[PDB]
């Protein structure tokens, strides 16, 4: 009645200074005891938002401008409205996002359109009365400060800072602004790598983290630049050392399938930044260290999440975890094994000994 | 209030034996508290020399023959005239050098038109007199013993002895026989790899170091010869070694973007040949170890360096590095902390995703 | 519902090339479902004899004479007949041990006080009829082939080969000759240590090994010779090749407790050889690499070996195996789970803190 | 047909830079196919002399006087006379070693007593006439030079130069001195520990090295200064660098046991030097870094050198090597297999157990 232990524990892959992202290991199977379906997707944006779906998407103008946003929320995810644009535009555009559906409506009452849209998406993340949940980025600079009275009053429920560094002293001091001035407002970190640079950000006190930088598909950072960090080791090693205060942790950049979802779930993170993916679906719109464009068309999105919703809880049925937070627990205890791929190993994934596919 | 040491310090990369080039290896960012354009870049290029920007032109004739050496002088950094040329003409042309901008003009006095000059390029590198800086390449052969008698009376600053191995009796007697004549001329070492090599260039005399053989984009010598180093360990390793007498050493061959050159000046370099990345622009003009030509169109230099410049300068502000001398104490004092990369994490650099770019 | 797997299986202390030995390692207890003395005990001494008890007494002259013999097969065990004696003494010595109690005695029918015997000591290991199982050592000399006429003629069952090395060609040749002329006599072969040099005694068609030299109490063997392997290291790795020819491996030396016997009946061997721990009870009578005597006074055996089996079994109840071929199970399959100790981990096996004792 | 390979080759012991000495390793047993007492015990002590058997005696006052050294002799061994005497008795005490036994007796013919002494002593070591071999000790100070003189027209064979350091400017000119002067006197170079510094005595032209420096019973050396190696570490990797050259390795100091002997042996010395197992037999005689004395006597030394030959001989046929030549064979190519010992593995030594030995 003995059987060895086959693989890894989570903290035995990142105990090499190695440098892993999500292409290089794997999740070993485990026990089945329950139905496709019925695994609880539930995770925290922030220590005080729980979204239905653990799906957000990237604050871009090339994929969340006025109606991804929308669908996002009716799909009980969330969107961050973009901010290369001027402050009166996102601000008459988080709004027209916030009159989508609505409770009691105020400056037009009910509606029975809008409970017939309460019927038809069931999943919808809502704040109160019924009106749905919507986040913005804002920038950094001085003159930026501005947008957050144009934000606040046109009712945004939180905010991304959004500089590709996030441990820099002017970032800490518009967190502080914001946590002095607007109390209701919760606020979200800048692209963070490492347990030593989150610090920072926590003490000032950021309610949830977005983690990664210089690792993504229109993103040359990295090849450019230097600083970075592989950003499957990034996101479990900075994970390990947010869950002691409670914030969460957001996956951020390289996400390009299910697979790629699973494991940034698997491996601490409360929800996923997509970018890449989510763009050009049917409703998206002095050194340089970006890419022009140029993604082929994926279709509408109301088919489409329901696709990533199925396989994300697939991978977490048959990795045998009955919802999320059981499988963050699995991971800590050390009761989920990894393993790791030599590069010839990846190759085996469905890539080659096909004439076309 | 405490937080954990996230990656490799400096010398842990390069213990195990391994072979790392530039693209194996990322720095981890560190606490921002200064704006992004105030970061000194003063570095060495030899013990007796500065230069107010670290970038200097490799002695080739598809790079520098006459007007890349007046740029790189203009920007604050340098060039060596190359020498596959008759002897008069390479003189003749660090002499047409030389002229381009003077203080007290003795062989034609002063000028208006020269202190225009002096006020529109700030970062111009230049003698005690206002005249630019230039230095030259001067083979090993005997007969090339003849040039140093023109490059003198035409008024070189300072010479690299060409050649592909540095630790040979010939160079080491060169180096003695111009230390011993010409006492003012500054020179440098042929291309080392190993501390056990820069020993005796060291001892002779030699004034600085530019290190890497056989890694650069037109050199094939590592795969015709077997001689080599990973540049990015070449550069580390010795630079360990002579920072103890005092000698700079200069990265070269393989820079092929901004986030390589940063990489080098954290290792230990105080200076970075450019070749292919700077061949091409506008002002650019028995057994065979190199390479035919055809480098793409890379525009005018003096819109390019400025670019550079700012690339380099936010890599160092990210990493949190006031100026360069406190990057190279971040590194040694082990407060830089670095991570590997396995090959398939680098392919999140940008690299893919994406229908075209 | 997922626990740690404490320890290392049995594989992963010997894959350490360090030299471990009994007082070097410990064994993790396991759980209890069973009462402490209902453990079966039973263990081959060749490939064709099972003991009720795994104790054998060790074939010298200060420990198994006339008397010695009977009492370790009354309780279940064994003795060998020692030879630094004249060969008719010792053939006299085991015919005065088979006659001890009888079946159908032959040259004198049947008794009542054998069948009183009988009912008292119900452990007693006996052949066909009921006489003692009686073994001896004989030497390789040649002249020690005329021993084998007297032995055999005496009734002896089997027959350790002396010698402190086994792999030798005469011993080899010896084991030959007896098992082409005397088939029915097991034969059990010369101390060996390492499974390179059991492969010729098992293949020469040794029945049995020993396993150990230059290990015990009163041998200086090591200490003026260098051969010899930790005793603790030896006796695993070569019943890990043994076990494959089915050959049972009897562990020889050095065992001073209980504590000693259990780890050599986890590690592989079948049975073990006690020398100078059964030496000086109340039944015991040119280079030297030897020692003189000097053992204290133990007491009567028939009270003393019980306390050595209700010591080994219950060790073998708090490890949690129900037999000893349960525990060679646990051991093989690496359910079995052990300790190092570092030398100043020893000293809290109860030597201090007391005044007297 | 396929079995495992037990035990560390010689190479894989001095891998692990951890400071063995011949108490932490033993030698696994091989094949035994060769009678107990024909092994070919011949070494050479020298690149020109060969000793009918191993063992030297060392040169200090409480060993090596002429009986020590004619005792030796006659044993097929030698002597080095000591040389904290006045020179002129050493001369004539070496003298006296000399004319003991003679060939052809120039300054008194031949003898019948010398013969018989010839048909006694089988093994002695004798010149190309019938004298005995005798070497001495020879300081470094500069007045020591004179004693040269004195040695030389006293009929020396060979000198050690003593100094507790060998590696100093002062013995390699003595070394050069000698042999420009005397090129038929063969010099041993003194203490070496160390392939780095016995380099330096080669290149002298020294003809053996005596190895081992602060480790030795009666030497505190190691304890007040410092400096040393355990020096069964410094035998191995001394004896593997000068073996290139062809120069012996004897092994001084720390031999406590015949098990030693077949260590040093065994890790490629030629010969060892015995030191406080000969001081007290029969026939032996401004910092301190030595110990007064106090050794138990010994008996006669004709009845113990036999001892320690069958010691010697025997380890080797248990070994498996049938020569000291095929040990120092099976060594190099890696045949030899070692084990380290655990601490908690030497008591098991024969050491404990006992009431008395
Ligand atoms: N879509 C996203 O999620 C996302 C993520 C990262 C970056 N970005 C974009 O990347 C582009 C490149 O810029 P970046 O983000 O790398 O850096 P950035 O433009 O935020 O900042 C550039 C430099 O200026 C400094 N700076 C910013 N605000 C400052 C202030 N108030 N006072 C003084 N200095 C200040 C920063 O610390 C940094 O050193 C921007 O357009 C930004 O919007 C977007
Ligand atoms: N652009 C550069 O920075 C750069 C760097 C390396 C080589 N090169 C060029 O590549 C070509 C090959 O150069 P290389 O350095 O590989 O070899 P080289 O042409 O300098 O030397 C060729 C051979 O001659 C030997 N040699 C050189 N000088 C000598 C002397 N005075 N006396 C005796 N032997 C001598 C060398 O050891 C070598 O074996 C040359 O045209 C050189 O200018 C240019
Ligand atoms: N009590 C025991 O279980 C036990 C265990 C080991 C040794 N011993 C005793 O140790 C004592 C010391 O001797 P030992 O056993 O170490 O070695 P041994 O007496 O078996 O052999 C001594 C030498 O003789 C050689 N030899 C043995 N038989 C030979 C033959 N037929 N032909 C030629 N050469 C032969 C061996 O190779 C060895 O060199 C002996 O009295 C022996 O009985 C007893
Ligand atoms: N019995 C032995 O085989 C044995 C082995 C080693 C040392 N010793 C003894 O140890 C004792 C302590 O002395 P030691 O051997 O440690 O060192 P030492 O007395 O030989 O030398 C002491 C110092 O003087 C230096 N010295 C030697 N010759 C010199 C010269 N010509 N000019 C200048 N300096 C010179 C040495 O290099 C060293 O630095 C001595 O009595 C020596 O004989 C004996
Ligand atoms: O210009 C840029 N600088 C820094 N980060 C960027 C930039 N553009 C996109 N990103 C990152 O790219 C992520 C989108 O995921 P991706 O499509 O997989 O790369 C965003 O959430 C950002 O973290
Ligand atoms: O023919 C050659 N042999 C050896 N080294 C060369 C040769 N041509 C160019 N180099 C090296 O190539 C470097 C430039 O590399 P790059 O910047 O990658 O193009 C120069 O500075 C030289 O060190
Ligand atoms: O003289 C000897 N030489 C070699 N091995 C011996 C000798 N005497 C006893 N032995 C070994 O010592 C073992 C008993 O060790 P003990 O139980 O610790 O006393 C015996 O079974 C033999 O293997
Ligand atoms: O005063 C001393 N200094 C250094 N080495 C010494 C001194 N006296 C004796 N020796 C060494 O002490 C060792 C004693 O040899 P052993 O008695 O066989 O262990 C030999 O190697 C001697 O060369």
């Amino acid at each position: 009645g003995y059987v060895p232990e086959d693989g890894l524990t989570a903290q035995q892959l990142f105990a090499s200074a190695d440098g892993l992202t999500y292409n290089d290991f794997l999740i070993l199977p485990g026990f089945i005891d329950f139905i496709a379906d019925e695994v609880d997707l539930t995770s925290a944006l922030t220590r005080k938002i729980t979204l239905k779906t653990p799906l957000i998407s990237s604050p871009m103008d090339t994929v969340t401008e006025a109606d991804m946003a929308i669908a996002m929320a009716l799909m009980g995810g969330i969107g961050f409205i973009h901010h290369n644009c001027t402050p009166e535009f996102q601000a008459n555009e988080v709004r027209k996002v916030k009159k989508f559906e609505q409770g009691f409506i105020t400056d037009p009452i009910i509606a029975r359109t809008d409970l017939k849209k309460n019927r038809d998406y069931p999943l919808a993340s809502k704040d109160s009365q019924k009106q749905l949940l919507c986040g913005a980025a804002v920038g950094t600079r001085e003159d930026d400060k501005y947008r957050l009275d144009l934000l606040t009053q046109a009712g945004v429920d939180v905010i991304v800072l959004d500089s590709s560094q996030g441990n820099s002293v002017y970032q800490i001091a518009m967190v502080h602004y914001i946590k002095q001035k607007y109390p209701h407002l919760q606020v979200i970190g800048g692209n963070v790598v490492t347990a030593a640079q989150a610090k920072n950000l926590i003490d000032a006190g950021v309610d949830g983290l977005r983690v990664g930088m210089g690792c993504g598909s229109i993103c040359i950072t990295q090849e450019v630049m230097a600083c970075g960090r592989p950003q499957g080791t990034a996101v479990y090693k900075v994970a390990e050392y947010a869950r002691r205060f409670g914030v969460p942790i957001i996956a951020d950049g390289g996400i390009q399938t299910v697979g790629h979802v699973v494991k940034a779930l698997a491996l601490g993170a409360s929800t996923v930044m997509m970018g890449s993916l989510l763009a050009a679906t049917t409703e998206a719109p002095k050194i340089a260290q970006g890419v022009s464009g140029s993604i082929q068309d994926k279709g509408s999105i109301q088919k489409f999440v329901p696709y990533l919703i199925a396989g994300i809880q697939h991978g977490c049925q048959d990795i045998g975890a009955r919802s999320l937070s059981v499988l963050r627990s699995m991971m800590y205890s050390g009761e989920l094994k990894f393993e790791k791929r030599t590069m010839s190993a990846q190759i085996e994934g469905g890539v080659h000994g096909l004439h076309s596919y």
